[PDB]
């Protein structure tokens, strides 16, 4: 059965139109994967303590100590938009559809190749000779019951390459292990010492060591073999591809004008606040837009840069993304900073290790928050407030300046309503497994699609141990033949989307390429260089706007 | 003191069906079926940092 292909290459994208503007999109993707021998044939429990950083006063935030289990297995993760689409398509979809959902997922591995290396003399120097091992095999498995810890490769930019004509590698499988960790609070030059900075030991009640070999059904496959998963159907909710704008101050019937502008430069006027009709929740005897009653609360104030902590150290409580407003309160509204590699977007022309970075600013305009302009007034309400009857973003909380109410205020409540963070093209994660907790979270921020049911099983691979003539179970030296392989992976992602409707009179915002220049959309960014260097930056995901109420 | 809008005085005699039973009598309720959610008997450990 050797000497015959076992699959087809395909990286196309098909659109099928049903009636009523529904559209079935079929994304096809193939990649050539390169697999190397595992560093060690063993499972390793590894501790990681960066004392060299944590021991410096006021450096809690740079902490990244934990203990992990390292498996000799690697995994094929395609959970990332960049894998399935072609920039242009994403453009098309976003410029044309109003919503999109996940449907089915299909995968198969084939045209397996295994090789061994040996060295020989060529003018005194040692060169490598490459030979085909036929009998050697590769190993595959799929945790469809999700026994193993879920570990999105998109988490670490280790998915597959977003470029079809170029090979890729797999991310090695590693998962968190349980040990307690404590670290104390200190600041820029606080006198004293860093009291605690310890790393615990294995606890009897929380130790979880899993092995691939003991939980999955492993399929062996030599070069002539091939493998495929059945079809997986997602049970997920759709995502809107339209953005919002109305803010708590554009909900309802704008006030009744009493005077109309007579020239394109004038403004209009309303009836006097003192004799205007309406409703508020203030005892005053007037009414103005800002004090007026509205249906619910669009967006909300989030406590910023809140590090919390629990039995394994401290961490930044995640923020629900939102627009940054005029105050460019990026960090305040949880925009996201992406740091990625060449194989995932970074220009190939760039140098050294230096990662390329981008910061995503949500487009949900009706829900952003401007910190500087936020404030609280005191009990009964007073026309203009006395210095003592109003707290602002200047007054210090606790006893430090720089630290105002905003930082510890949380206006989340029953009336809080909002937009769902949008998908981010090249590097964004696509779906995610839910947390096994009786009381779930209204969403995840790392991804758009959360599986309501069991999620797609993770695909694990590993090269079969290739021994030598000399073997001994008790020997610390595991001498094995140098080996490595390649194989194609092919996936079929199926989505369903609906065409948008045209209701405005005025034209509308659309994503578009643009002549060679500065503008973010210089078509050149998406073109090859004279040597072939490619680059793929993110695109706006929600170009068009929709009424909110 | 007692407010007119919130005063609620209930009596067993006026709301339930009382069954009398001497020594030779006996009494039983029908069967009641719960419509409740299950409880996990397993505990968790992963924290926001795992």
């Amino acid at each position: 059965g050797v000497g015959v292909s076992t699959g087809s290459y395909d990286n196309q994208t098909h659109y099928r139109f049903l009636g009523d503007g529904w559209v079935e999109i079929t994304a096809l993707a193939t990649r050539l994967v390169h697999l190397n021998m595992p560093k060690s044939e063993n499972y390793c429990r590894i501790r990681v303590h960066n004392t060299t950083d944590t021991s410096v006063k006021g450096n809690m935030a740079k902490d990244d100590a934990h203990e992990q289990i390292w498996t000799p297995w690697s995994l094929v993760d395609a959970n990332a938009w960049g894998v399935w689409l072609q920039p242009s398509d994403w453009q098309y979809i976003c410029n044309t559809m109003s919503q999109l959902n996940l449907v089915s997922l299909d995968q198969e591995i084939f045209n397996v190749v295994l090789k061994t290396v040996t060295e020989q003399d060529l003018g005194g120097q040692a060169i490598k000779i490459y030979n085909n091992d036929l009998t050697a095999c590769m190993m595959v498995a799929v945790d469809s019951n999700n026994i193993l810890p879920y570990t999105p490769a998109a988490n670490s930019m280790e998915t597959l390459g977003f470029y079809p004509w170029k090979p890729t590698i797999a991310s090695p499988y590693r998962y968190y292990f349980c040990v307690d960790r404590d670290l104390s609070v200190t600041y820029e030059n606080q006198e004293g010492t860093v009291e605690h900075n310890v790393m615990g030991t294995p606890k009897g009640m929380n130790s979880q060591f899993f092995t691939i070999e003991n939980t999955q059904q492993i399929t062996l496959l030599r070069t002539g073999d091939e493998f495929a998963t059945g079809t997986y159907y997602f049970d997920t909710n759709p995502v809107k591809l339209t953005h919002t704008w109305q803010t708590n101050r554009q909900l309802g019937q704008p006030p009744l004008l009493s005077t109309f502008p007579e020239a394109d430069t004038d403004a209009g006027t309303l009836t006097a606040q003192g004799s205007r009709h309406g409703t508020t929740q203030m005892g005053v005897n007037w009414v103005s837009e800002a004090i007026r009653t509205r249906p619910a609360q669009v967006g909300f104030c989030q406590p910023h840069n809140d590090f919390e902590a629990s039995r394994a150290g401290p961490f930044a409580a995640p923020k629900v993304p939102a627009d940054i407003t005029q105050g460019v309160d990026k960090e305040a509204n949880g925009s996201v900073r992406y740091s990625y590699g060449k194989q995932h977007g970074e220009n190939w022309a760039s140098h050294g290790p230096a990662p390329e970075r981008y910061t995503w600013d949500e487009t949900s305009f009706g829900s952003g928050r401007d910190t500087k302009d936020g404030f609280i007034q005191s009990a009964p309400l007073v026309v203009p407030p006395p210095l003592n009857g109003i707290l602002t973003n200047a007054n210090p909380i606790g006893t430090k300046n720089d630290i105002h109410f905003s930082n510890v205020f949380n206006s989340y409540g029953p009336l809080t309503a909002f937009s769902h963070p949008s998908p981010v093209y090249p590097q964004g994660q696509i779906w995610d497994k839910e947390l096994d907790l009786e009381h779930k979270p209204r969403l995840h921020i790392t991804a758009p699609f959360v599986c309501k049911n069991n999620a797609p099983g993770q695909m694990l691979v590993r090269l079969g141990p290739n021994l030598t003539d000399q073997y001994d179970p008790n020997g610390a030296t595991l001498s094995r033949i140098v080996t490595y392989g390649t194989f194609f992976w092919k996936g079929k992602l199926t989505m369903r989307a609906k065409l948008r409707a045209n209701t405005t009179w005025n034209p509308v915002y659309q994503v578009s390429a643009e002549d060679n220049g500065n503008s973010y959309m210089s078509v050149t960014k998406w073109l090859p260089t004279a040597t072939g260097n490619m680059q793929s930056v993110p695109l706006i995901t929600r170009p068009v706007a929709r009424n909110t109420y």
